[PDB]
């Protein structure tokens, strides 16, 4: 699937009042992160989409852009589950096992 | 985004009667690779998720499983893509133009 892992967690398992005092800085981080990871994104998609509207076959230009996406991607997918784990130092002990409850069957579905 | 680009090609620029035909092998043929790599990437997101289960941390479970779904990722982008091209190769040229333009617009969203 392409579920958002993160914003799963924070809705399914919202942090307390204590907990969100806590982790501010680190969520704002994170949504700073994220934003310019996807600006980067979406500028390597426009950037294999440039290179197949010029010329529409495997090529150099379409080699560097599909790397460019897969290392985008790449840094989103790992960035998010960084913070995940941000997420969890963050919390009270005892609200760790039902947060991974989300966080295992989320993973297995595909969310990241 | 998110789109299936394959998908949104076949649907919104069909194959005319005679490139069905020529394209149905390679069609198959992708179809059966396409399954491969879905398989092999749900493999991975289960090994991701066991990983987090068992130890909920950075670890070298979750490096090899993070890294074993980007694999499979980029191998179902790089995969589709070259089906992408076999299907252009098969089409009446006068077709081309039309495809691309659904191709070109499709990628700068992100489908893949
Ligand atoms: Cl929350
Ligand atoms: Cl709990
Ligand atoms: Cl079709
Ligand atoms: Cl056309
Ligand atoms: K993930
Ligand atoms: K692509
Ligand atoms: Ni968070
Ligand atoms: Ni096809």
């Amino acid at each position: 699937g392409h579920g958002d892992l993160h914003e799963i967690l924070h809705e399914a398992v919202p942090l307390d009042a204590n907990e969100r005092e806590i982790l501010e800085l680190k969520e704002d981080a994170f949504a700073q992160r994220r934003r310019e990871i996807e600006t980067r994104l979406r500028a390597a998609n426009g950037k294999l989409a440039d290179a197949i509207a010029k010329n529409p076959a495997w090529s150099p230009e379409v080699e560097a852009a599909t790397q460019e996406v897969e290392r985008a991607a790449g840094d989103l997918q790992r960035a998010t589950l960084v913070h995940v784990f941000e997420m969890r130092a963050g919390l009270k002990p005892e609200h760790r096992p039902a947060f991974d409850r989300v966080l295992i069957d989320a993973l297995r579905r595909g969310s990241q």
